[PDB]
């Protein structure tokens, strides 16, 4: 029933709003001339960015480390929120947010990103793509594949109502390892697809297939972060806050 | 056929599934380190027998808490025979008369899933009695359950999943030297066809084991030999049971 699909959609982006405070529609209003924040586009500028003697790229890593651990707390109070998912198996219940975080961590940043940089701390400021392209030899292309993603995924022009059932979608996959009881999850995930389904053909109807590649997107966002963290297995060789090893670990 | 003996393996296998909520792939997933989140609670003396209460002579608190699901056991077992092939067909008596010297062979097996050398899962995998504690319990309770143990680490040596186990409890149910017996060729018919199809997924699961086969089926001595030695036990001291002991040898 089409109704009770749209009770759903209705929840999700309830439940989003409240969970996430970094809308797409905020950052992108920021981003646009419809608002100010600094701008970080060389290193002049990102210490006159403190308001820092004498490297720049850990602590840069390592913010974005902690914004890794503000968002888990966001997008595992969001989880509770689908319908059928504190009712299932505690093991598998983070099982899924263990493979589903950084899925989402990646789909969420491109909102409050653009084909020049990315919207940093609540919007406060903006560091660009080039001074991330040009950082400390292990890093410095740490952060080039989110772009590449970013302006692909964003090219779609989703909303935050559309990007609601799009993460919850992430979370409930039924190809996680290990992953016990999967029926229930599968069938929960069926059902945020036709309630997605429906959001986009109301949503965007210009958009032919919308539904269909937004589906593909899910490959390059999987990609960034097995490449991701093969390259966290070039820093700790060569040369990490808590929560996030537990995230790595038996993760293929 | 070769195919269809694989048929056969999937359709005991799923049915295995069915029938039995507490698996063995499951039962070693908390066994192991590997449910990083819900773990059950240990029991190994008597002041972390009680305090547990709320989490899962004491000698009878053990000992038809075993007989309950033991009896509750009984019917997931009887539920199972009846998907296997030819089963519901044969003799209605000796189909009960199967069931009748089979059915504590099989908790027997299934109760090594539940095993490690410490001790036994309790409770849908909820708790944990270790062997010690068993061992030290009043009357001669104190060796209820140490000939199981000995039984659970000789047949968990030889690695077992449930597709294989789900085979091999049919043709435990399906003897052909059973007493009860009277229209034993269609069973030692279903038996034959069973005992292909566990010969062929050993050889497919674990090429590495050598004569796995023969060993699994020597294993069956000893399983009887617990249920034997078990009432031999039983005399020095539920409903449902008392009708299977029926002079049971
Ligand atoms: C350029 N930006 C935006 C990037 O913001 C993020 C980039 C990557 C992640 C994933 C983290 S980083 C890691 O190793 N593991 C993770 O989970 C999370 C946020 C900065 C820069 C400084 C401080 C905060 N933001
Ligand atoms: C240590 N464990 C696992 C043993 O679980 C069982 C042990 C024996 C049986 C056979 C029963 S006992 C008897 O005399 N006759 C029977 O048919 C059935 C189950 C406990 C401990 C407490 C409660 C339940 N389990």
């Amino acid at each position: 029933e089409s109704a009770d699909l749209r009770a759903l959609a209705k929840h999700l982006y309830d439940s989003y709003i409240k969970s996430f405070p970094l809308t797409k529609a905020k950052a992108r209003a920021i981003l646009t001339g419809k608002t100010s924040p600094f701008v970080i586009y060389d290193m002049n500028s990102l210490m006159m960015g403190e308001d820092t003697p004498l490297e720049v790229a850990i602590r840069i890593f390592q913010g974005c480390q902690f914004r890794s651990v503000e968002a888990v707390q966001e997008i595992t109070e969001y989880a509770k929120s689908i319908p059928g998912f504190v009712n299932l198996d505690l093991n598998d219940q983070v099982t899924l947010l263990k493979y589903g975080v950084h899925e989402i961590i990646y789909t969420m940043l491109a909102s409050l990103m653009n084909k020049d940089g990315v919207l940093i701390s609540e919007g406060q400021g903006f560091m660009t793509r080039e001074f991330l392209k040009s950082l400390a030899k292990p890093f410095g292309d740490f952060m080039e594949p989110k772009f590449e993603f970013a302006v692909k995924f964003n090219a779609l022009e989703l909303d935050d109502s559309d990007l609601a059932i799009f993460i919850a979608v992430i979370i409930l996959s039924g190809d996680r390892p290990g992953l016990l009881n999967v029926k229930p999850i599968e069938d929960i995930q069926d059902n945020l697809l036709q309630a997605l389904e429906l959001q986009l053909k109301l949503n965007h109807p210009e958009s032919s297939q919308l539904f269909a590649k937004l589906l593909q997107k899910m490959t390059d966002l999987r990609q960034i972060v097995t490449e991701h963290v093969q390259l966290l297995q070039v820093i700790k060789k060569t040369e990490l806050h808590p929560l996030l090893q537990e995230i790595y670990k038996d993760l293929y």
